[PDB]
């Protein structure tokens, strides 16, 4: 059985299964969903919780009276189901006012409203229990080269994040922020386009420890990059506070496909890394069930997300448990890459003649890497052909 | 006249015009070049200096006797011509021993030799006058997911860089390091794949002030990204210690085309940024004159690099000098993006009702950005159609 | 003053200037437009005419009576402004019924509703005077491998285009069909993804003379292909019945930027080929005025498209008439490419010893191609630097 | 034990296992191989045969006498191992003389040397028993816009393929031609960039029955295209004369990875289509054993290719025979896609009111497609989880 138990820590966004199918060239094919219904039906599927946008839970223009009730209805649903809200975020992209940006919009009033919209939802995620607030600067970018000065916009993004962290520190909320990076769509080019680009911005902030990254599979495969390597660098820096799982079939529009689909081998490697690294955070799914589907094909696609990750857990664990693989990893000197290069020091490395004058480049170049053998061992494990 | 004077600070690599035309599917079409000849012929073209690889100046396997003379011949050429050597680097990719890596190779002896090869050329760049040493980890990557643990390899890259900075600090060399980032080719995926990815690694080093980035146009256009935005973030962090200029015609093999070719509009924006920012460093050209050309088409392609940048200097300066553009930039509230969002503070932003309750999202959303007008003003300036 | 006149045959879509700004992450930012408004304003901007989808002119569900009023309004505007309707097409993508395809939908009733919607608007184009009917299978395609047997779907695409030629041939209309190819978006992979792919599909039709291509610049650049080259092969086959001009900044989503932006050099080589071949057809812009813009920005974008085209007409003509260029071309032996390779015959080539035995292969290979000097001449002719 | 036998018709290139590791940034890492060595070793690995370039078997410049000895050696090996030579091709890319193209080179003497080199090796293939001759115009293309008039170059490609069909038709050989399309590398843009582009070129030939396609998986995936779809259109046109199996990790350089790697799901859908269509031709691997590997790694890569294929043969067959899948397909109405859209005729469809007036468009659009349940059934059939 590859069934999900809330111990698997699988989370979905209200907007995932809720996607009504309105694409750029077509209209909606599915009706709108209730947040309460989604929490309930996602619970019988084995999920651990749900994440949300402000605009997903509280309609825009809603009075405070309507707001409190939309929340009370949602909390009674989470309480009665057992669901969690590990993460929250702000729609700072859908409304026409967020056309040129939110935090980096050329118009100051817009910037100032984006901050107020976000601070309000931060307050909500605090009382609901969320430990991470994600930010996706989807509109923070341009289609022309003189419409935004990146240098000056990175100043307005720093300000906003450092203001949002001055509020969390003042309030005493147990929240840490996570930047979701995308290279294009909805804007032509987005600011902070990669995991590395956001990881750098963080170290230029005032309280860099409150900020981290929320990487998405297809957001990096949209740029031709290896998401597992990106997760590795963010792990290597301690800045994987959240992750978004899905599928992407090339360098094209953001498909937001179910996990496992797209590049299957890269999903095998992703599960290998997270499980070797001990990722104890939410495994969040940001997929858009295709507009050709109905509500039954919506829940089927959310169960496949969970089933596919679980099948990969079993295949990636069986792969590292295999003595044949463990011997092949040793054949490929992966054990010797964890050995420090110059623990003797620079002075003693500079006196090693065996590291230069008495080194046989030619014997060493003749040494094969045995990488092809290790890789077919992986493919047969992924396939269950062992 | 769009002629280059050594005040333009144009530099080329010995390997650029020296490229003999050996591609993956074909053999060389051009003969090898002498370093001395290249310095001389690049000097009559108006260049300011030349950069070099160890293996470009000193053949591999060369005795110390041969080495000193290859250098003495090169220095007499630079002295007699007036050429500069602003930057140097190490071939840690061509030799078969660097197949799986140099600094992050699974085999420790290889790692230890890569360091010794680099420390030797560092010494040379010191005495020659170079102020930047560039590192291109072209082989630091994989084609399979179990052949390299990125987390452990980033540990071996940190060690090597922190060892190379322990040597520069001990020797007292006026050198700062620059990481050249590439996403793929020669390996399937390379470690530190973007400018952001390298900018992050730097802030995880022990002496982060000695390290910076050397971005290349086509290395970022290979990933679908906007090189001007990348230069902006690196500028915004003070970590543009060097730059590599060329052309790339899409997400494909590294074409290393002349500057101006490829995405011409992005080269207009690149020159705009560097000149607005006051880049006072070397404008280095990393182009491979096509293998269909002869030595006369080699020097023509190096003169076009310089001519194209100069034509763009004149068009980007005329664009920002135009009152019509200056009015359009004000129409697009680019002046208002340099205004801080909440200089009144968080407390006063939280008390501004005009930033939330009394804000007319609808009037603000109705406001157009006038970005299309500013952009045609740029296109007509680039074209000289004003 | 590169100013357009109706004699330039610049057309436009009603959905181009009409785009309201709705993208997959954002609501509409602009109001809907009345076709009579579009006709009149683009007639003051120098256009030759407009084009349309069925549901752009007659709202979906409209009764016959409402239908005829909408046409009569439109026609009154055309006749008053002198603007013609050179091409028509059908919306087979916006409605949910089309979510798995129109002619290739897995359900037969939808495939029949498509042809009928279509034939209904082919009559209308015959009345309005259109000479080309364009078809774009944006919904013909898939995101999954067992959702569409492409081979069976092509039999359904053949059936439809062949039923559509039987109807035109029976009613005696002076209309020809053109296929707009696109590689992806809205579907994961779209059937007939390139200009070539549909050139081949056309040859498998019963009446292959009624069918050509509507290439769109951005569509080929979403697969990393050379648009001038593909147009060359449609010009060679004789199947360039219509052209759709826009702009694209690489392999991403269909940005539908205004013509000239994206890759200026590609636009430079398209206007060369188009004007050296005598494309007497309509120069059609299928752009999307960016959602950051108001209606004044919108009309400024349509102006840019036509201005940008006419500048390139001025610089490609000057290029091909430059005596320096006409000498560079003879040096690159582009005159000899026009000489038949073997006008003497097979038996004569096989008897020739100068084509094998006595051919000096090392001399031919030492001859340069002089391609870089030619290209710098074209770069300076594009930028007004000659 | 998914173990290959010659009855599986798995062929190989001599340049595949022969690759020495030379890439554009690196020297050779492996020694050259003797064709007799390759024939024998791949005969112990379960292959049906090998393929070859002219210069892979007869060194360039070889005298007729040296020529005949090389053939006789090779043939002795073939006859001893039972391994056949199913396809031959010509190297028209490695020598400098081919740097601007072979059949489309701007110089006529090179265009004639090409056809003669070629015809020389077409004789050889007729002797060795080959039934397909493949042509790959890796050098036919350009990096500049005025270096090649594509329309005139296509007239030179037509001339050549038509002179080549006149020679085969005169000598009575049981050989057919196949075009290997590739989008880029070694040239900036290669002519006939896709499967479709050459399907159309073939139709413009005098004897269009002697010409099919040699699609390569990685070549289409270097343009972001679906290889199973393109093969479907070659199977539909009847022009799939040969297939080249490898692996590719997205839009980058031709990695020529071993089959199975890159996108496993694409390989899963290719083996489905190939085995459901009855492709009786040779299953040819055009991979490049990575330069990180020794000769034992090399032979392990050829084994992987054939093993990976046979596993997919096991899982696509089980998929299409699963009774659960055969019910999912009927639910996705893939049976109705096989029903003609309008077997009743045009006049009967136009009389039908149930195809317009009385069609319930909102019901059809509310019906789901059940595409996600089908695909999870194919994901679990691929991974052995059903
Ligand atoms: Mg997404
Ligand atoms: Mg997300
Ligand atoms: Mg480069
Ligand atoms: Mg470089
Ligand atoms: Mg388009
Ligand atoms: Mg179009
Ligand atoms: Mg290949
Ligand atoms: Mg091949």
């Amino acid at each position: 059985n590859y069934q999900p138990t809330p111990e698997d820590r699988f989370t979905f966004g209200l907007w995932t299964v809720g996607w009504q199918g309105r694409d750029p060239f077509g209209d909606a094919t599915r009706r709108a969903l209730d947040p309460v219904e989604t929490v309930q039906r996602l619970a019988g599927l084995g999920a651990h919780g749900v994440t949300f946008h402000d605009d997903d839970l509280i309609p825009f223009g809603s009075s405070d009276t309507e707001r409190e009730s939309h929340i009370k209805r949602f909390r009674q649903a989470l309480d009665a189901t057992g669901m969690a809200v590990p993460m929250a975020t702000t729609n700072l992209f859908t409304h026409p006012v967020f056309k040129d940006g939110a935090f980096t919009a050329n118009d100051r009033d817009v910037r100032r409203y984006a901050l107020r919209k976000t601070i309000r939802n931060i307050d909500l995620a605090a009382e609901l229990g969320a430990k991470t607030y994600v930010a996706w600067g989807g509109r923070e970018g341009a289609e022309s080269g003189a419409a935004k000065d990146v240098r000056v916009a990175l100043d307005r993004m720093k300000e906003a994040f450092d203001l949002l962290g001055e509020y969390v520190t003042a309030q005493g909320y147990d929240l840490r922020f996570a930047i979701e990076p995308k290279p294009n769509e909805p804007r032509g080019d987005i600011l902070l386009p990669t995991v590395g680009h956001a990881l750098a911005f963080i170290e230029r902030l005032e309280r860099p420890e409150l900020y981290g990254v929320n990487p998405e599979v297809g957001h990096e495969q949209m740029a031709g990059l290896n998401f597992p390597h990106g997760i590795a660098q963010a792990l290597w820096a301690g800045k994987l506070f959240h992750i978004d799982l899905n599928g992407q079939s090339g360098i094209k529009y953001d498909q937001d496909l179910r996990f496992g689909a797209g590049d299957l081998r890269a999903a095998f490697w992703l599960v290998d890394l997270l499980e070797s690294a001990g990722y104890e955070g939410p495994k969040h799914f940001d997929f858009k069930p295709p507009r050709t589907e109905d509500l039954d094909g919506v829940w089927a696609s959310a169960a496949g997300c969970m089933r596919n990750y679980l099948i990969l857990k079993e295949r990636t664990a069986a792969f590292r448990a295999d003595p044949e693989v463990q011997e092949a990893l040793r054949a490929a000197r992966l054990d010797e890459l964890a050995q420090p290069t110059a623990g003797d020091g620079l002075t003693a490395l500079l006196a090693d003649r065996t590291a230069f004058e008495d080194f046989d480049v030619e014997a060493a170049a003749a040494r094969g890497m045995a990488f092809e053998q290790l890789d077919q061992l992986a493919m047969d494990h992924l396939l269950g052909a062992r």
